[PDB]
DNA sequence: CGGCATACG
DNA sequence: GCCG
């Protein structure tokens, strides 16, 4: 089992999923309380687990797995004996991470401004509207639009979705194409929100393109929020419903075709393969890798790529499709 | 021990 | 919390 998870495939579902879910607490706790490393080791203890062929059934099983030390080991001993780990239901139940996890599930709010309310008093989303001079207008979306955007995302949402964007984006510029990105083009069945990718085929034609669709979009009465030259923007969308519509958070992004393998990658995730890619590449190859591309700091220079193989050819990697990026 | 991903809004 |  290698170390990093750009190394292996991990499909989206696997044989250890209680398991990692349990790992996966810890991970989130973690960070709630500024550990960083904790809660990258406990991930990637995680995400081993997601790519073993088999269940986990006994202890000696992590013998010599990678990231799996005493603390991550003896998680999953309680597991396997006693079909719970006491650490990790006091996390649980713990008001601290009940709180935390309500305030920075909120479009707008992260760990620090969650914390922040926390060591304030604050407790529930009806404290914090009884409090809106505390709120960006960010954050009155976020909060004014929870419930919808607490329901999970369907890929038969995700259809109808694509279609209204390609709308815009087609007259926002004749040729640009959108492509799904994000938690759905790895093969997932709901999400917290859409990702899109958009481009055209001749480079330099897509400078200015966001505004012109989001000029578009909200002309249609579709944009129930976003932040307005821009390149990203992260918008809350009406969507049709039988008889009404629901609030759909949908990421976009623009860019130039040179630079789309690479922000196809970036943008399709998971989360924790993107900065396991990312890490590999700076520590194991001395080349810098982002959205944009790939750099060589010596040669000073950046690597052209034409599709997401060739970026995996570029730093020794087996190339892993989408369905297999889900660390 | 140091390191832990990345840049735009 | 774990790796090198
Ligand atoms: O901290 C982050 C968040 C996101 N991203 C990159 O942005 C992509 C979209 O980030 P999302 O937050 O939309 O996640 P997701 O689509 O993978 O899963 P859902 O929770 O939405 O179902 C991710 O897949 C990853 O590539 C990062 O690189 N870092
Ligand atoms: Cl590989
Ligand atoms: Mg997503
Ligand atoms: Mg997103
Ligand atoms: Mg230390
Ligand atoms: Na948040």
């Amino acid at each position: 089992m290698p170390a990093y998870a750009c190394q292996r495939p991990t499909p989206l579902t696997h044989h250890n999923t209680g398991l990692s879910e349990a790992l996966e607490i810890l991970a989130e706790a973690a960070g709630f309380e500024g550990s960083e490393g904790r809660l990258l080791t406990f991930c990637r203890a995680a995400s081993v687990l997601k790519a073993l062929p088999s269940p986990v059934t006994t202890l000696s099983q992590l013998q010599g797995l990678p990231h799996f030390g005493e603390h991550s080991s003896r998680v999953v001993q309680e597991l396997l004996e006693h079909g719970v780990c006491e650490e990790v239901e006091r996390v649980r139940r713990s008001e601290r991470y009940q709180t935390m996890k309500l305030f920075t599930q909120i479009f707008g709010v992260g760990v620090k401004t969650a914390d922040r309310w926390y060591r304030e008093g604050l407790r529930t989303l009806d404290d914090l509207r009884e409090q809106p001079q505390k709120l960006t207008q960010q954050q009155k979306a976020g909060l004014q639009h929870h419930q919808d955007l607490s329901t999970p995302v369907l890929r038969s949402d995700v259809d109808a979705l694509q279609q209204v964007v390609e709308e815009a984006v087609g007259q926002a510029l004749p040729g640009a194409t959108v492509t799904l990105t994000g938690g759905f083009r790895r093969g997932k069945l709901q999400g917290h929100d859409v990702d899109f990718l958009i481009t055209h085929p001749k480079e330099g034609q897509e400078a200015g393109l966001l505004p012109r669709v989001m000029c578009r979009l909200q002309d249609q009465g579709l944009i129930l929020y976003h932040q307005h030259a821009f390149e990203r923007s992260f918008c809350i969308f009406r969507l049709p419903q039988p008889g009404s519509w629901k609030a759909v958070r949908v990421d976009l992004v623009v860019a130039p075709v040179s630079q789309f393998p690479f922000a196809l990658l970036g943008a399709t995730g998971s989360k924790l393969f993107q900065r396991e890619l990312r890490r590999f590449s700076r520590k194991e190859k001395g080349l810098w890798l982002n959205s944009h591309g790939l750099f060589d700091p010596e040669q000073k220079t950046f690597f052209q790529a034409a599709s997401e193989e060739d970026i995996f050819r570029h730093l020794g990697l087996e190339y892993l499709p989408p369905e297999q990026r889900n660390a």
